[PDB]
């Protein structure tokens, strides 16, 4: 049947997006994460635990969105270009979960790693979470499927993305903010520039989908849309609340997920919710200053 061509643009924007996923391709190698002990061990209790928990947090959404929610989205779509790139976004979650790995090895030792995959493992509001966002994808289990469905899916994918991983990178950044676990925070970074431009990409692919909607259909993928955000607002709040009480952040992780919550939106083409509230500074020093970028050695 059809071979991709990419001689030929299927589209105006997966070429783009396709050079932009691999010119930003990095993998934990590249980020020895061993120096962070210095600040870790510095750390109490509380801290360590909430630190452990938002990256156990973080791995199973990348777990689902590597093995399910690209795989059942794309192969679905006839645009074999834009195909591609969902392909290679899956590979880079997957890329994405097992750094987590990389820098719990230096954190904690075996035992307590166990621990927090247990904790993930058997964490309810993470199920009610991710299974929110899965049953999305595991719709698409079928030989074929509805525009609706497809957008739907894609919704899902953008609020997984754009949203609800930063309840989770709230944390790392907040440290690395202030210089603790830096290199960690590097790595938190580099999967953060890939998820922002996977929510772009995916919201671009939403729109178009969108555009072909009945006019009917398209009050009803509005309406559902909502009511996805808010039933996902209100676990990030009782998430938020469990997590970020006993080290006193709650209130600043929270304006950062409505925050986020916003751009998921902005990439689906839909409106604010939020009104615009500012960024916890030491979260935007994390995010603009603890970079692999600035890290090198000067040849001055
Ligand atoms: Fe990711």
């Amino acid at each position: 049947m059809r071979a991709v061509n990419w001689n030929k643009k299927e589209d105006d924007f997966s070429l783009m997006f396709w050079k932009q996923n691999i010119a930003q391709f990095w993998t934990e190698e590249e980020i020895a994460v061993s120096s962070d002990k210095n600040t870790w061990v510095q750390l109490s209790k509380e801290e360590q635990i909430a630190y452990k928990r938002v990256l156990g947090g973080l791995t199973l959404l990348d777990t689902k969105q590597g093995g399910e929610g690209m795989p059942l989205v794309l192969v679905h779509l006839e645009n074999l270009q834009a195909k591609s790139v969902l392909a290679f976004m899956g590979a880079m979650e997957e890329v994405h979960a097992k750094s987590y790995s990389h820098i719990f090895t230096t954190l904690a030792t075996e035992e307590e790693i166990d621990d927090i995959f247990d904790w993930v493992d058997n964490h309810p509001l993470l199920e009610k979470k991710a299974g929110i966002i899965t049953s999305y994808y595991r719709r698409l289990l079928k030989p074929e499927v509805t525009k609706k469905e497809l957008y739907m899916a894609m919704v899902a994918s953008v609020f997984l993305e754009s949203y609800l991983f930063y309840s989770g990178f709230f944390y790392p950044l907040y440290l690395a903010g202030q210089g603790k676990l830096t290199a960690s925070g590097e790595i938190i970074n580099l999967i953060i520039r890939d998820e922002s431009i996977h929510g772009v990409f995916v919201g671009i692919l939403a729109q178009q989908i969108f555009a072909e909607l009945s006019a009917e259909e398209q009050q009803e993928v509005q309406k559902e849309t909502q009511e996805l955000l808010m039933e996902l607002y209100e676990i990030e709040m009782a998430y938020t609340e469990e997590i970020y009480t006993s080290i006193g952040l709650v209130e600043d992780v929270n304006r950062f997920v409505r925050y986020n919550a916003n751009k998921g939106l902005m990439n689906l083409g839909l409106e604010p919710k939020f009104e615009e509230e500012e960024i916890n500074p030491i979260v935007l020093n994390g995010l603009r200053t603890d970079t692999k970028n600035h890290d090198f050695f000067s040849v001055k």
